[PDB]
RNA sequence: GUUAAGUCUGGUUUCCCUCCAGGGUAUCUAAGCUUUGAAAAAAA
């Protein structure tokens, strides 16, 4: 509330805020704020009643309307913005999908059916995810691309930077009948957006995030990679940057297996490093674990791939679904690899 | 007093190894190949 106006007004809202356990409490707080009001009126004067008897009030308890049973009291205005921003993301999206190989079945904005070649989908959710939001270095199709915005080669629009945007990816071969692609594309993004819980960064401690999950599926793998890892998504101008890191290392390990530096067998040889990861519950323990599992099947012994700490003790949570997801995020990254290059033979 | 005659014996005992060191270090698998080809919809 506060951090949405501009002026003094600022100051102004900023202390009716959290009025009923401020040692004073609902509607006693009216005229207990009221210098700031009244030392106002007297600024500028051309309204004929300078007496208000009734604007901080009726203030206040909008305030305590949309927090005591608490909400954003939706305007048709709220509702109009956000729909415009649902349709210059939604032609950005088809932007990016055509920028990539992809063929359009349908492109809503706020969702999305293409169908894209294996080798173009991490870059794709990469900037997908990001785009969504508005990040990226790129005039997409004319209009610009800022931190949250959008801008139509001079005029800043708005954007959705915390709507969290979950993605689901079937690597099918073409024979395949498409009723049953089709279906489970469908069904593994519904019922995953609800089963899957991960571990989120929330003010220090770790809560279990829902939604948020890049869903993979080979025709017997399964893969999720959580897109945020953060709660809210942003709230500042960095933390578009952290946007859908998770599958940017998946890209950097990506480059490195096939550039000949890393073998493929680092894939293989992950089944014998995975029981210590995962029990391992302290950062440099881990950090030399990977390191080593890395370094044991280099191709050149030379290579240098940090893998982030963050990615270490994140888990995944999966109640009551007969699915076989990993519950650590790093075998979930070799197993998105393992999918990815399984449709390349 | 005189003479005359020499005879016996010809290496014994003890100690015969004691103590420490009884393996150390490096390498502990590497690189490949991770499925392919036939069968996807059949007659009553």
């Amino acid at each position: 509330l506060v951090n949405a106006g501009s002026g003094s007004i600022v100051d102004y809202v900023k202390t009716v805020l959290k009025c009923i356990r401020e040692n004073l409490n609902k509607c006693s707080c009216a005229e207990k704020i009221y210098s700031n009001e009244v030392a106002k009126v007297m600024f500028r004067v051309n309204v004929e009643k300078a007496n208000v008897e009734e604007e901080v009030k009726n203030s206040l308890e909008y305030f305590e309307t949309i927090l005591n049973e608490g909400r954003i009291i939706v305007t048709p205005a709220w509702h109009v913005s956000i729909s415009s921003a649902l349709n210059r993301g939604l032609l950005v999206e088809l932007e990016l999908v055509n920028k990539h190989k992809g063929f359009v079945i349908y492109a809503g904005g706020d969702d999305l059916l293409a169908m894209l070649p294996v080798d173009e989908v991490l870059d794709f959710i990469k900037e997908s995810r990001r785009a969504f939001a508005g990040f990226g270095t790129e005039k997409l199709g004319n209009m610009c691309l800022e931190n949250g915005f959008v801008r139509i080669n001079n005029a800043y629009y708005p954007s959705l930077p915390i709507v969290g945007r979950s993605y689901s990816v079937i690597i099918a071969h073409y024979a395949d009948p498409l009723f049953f692609v089709i279906n489970d594309s469908y069904n593994l993004l519904e019922e995953g957006k609800e089963i899957i819980r991960y571990r989120v960064m929330y003010n220090g401690e770790y809560k279990d995030a829902k939604k948020d999950v890049a869903i993979f599926r080979y025709q017997g793998l399964t893969s999720v990679i959580p897109l945020s890892l953060k709660r809210p998504i942003v709230s500042s101008v960095s933390d578009f940057n952290e946007i859908a890191s998770i599958i940017d290392v998946i890209l950097e390990l990506k480059k490195r297996i096939d550039e000949g530096r890393i073998s493929v067998s680092l894939l293989y040889d992950y089944e014998k490093y995975k029981h210590l990861i995962v029990a391992s519950d302290e950062k440099y323990l881990t950090e030399f674990l990977v390191k080593d599992w890395i370094k044991r099947n280099s191709l050149r012994k030379h290579v240098e791939f940090t893998i982030d700490e963050k990615l270490y003790g994140v888990r995944l949570t999966i109640e009551n679904y007969p699915i076989k997801i990993p519950n650590d995020l790093i075998s979930n990254i070799v197993y998105t690899l393992r999918i990815i290059y399984g449709g390349e033979k």
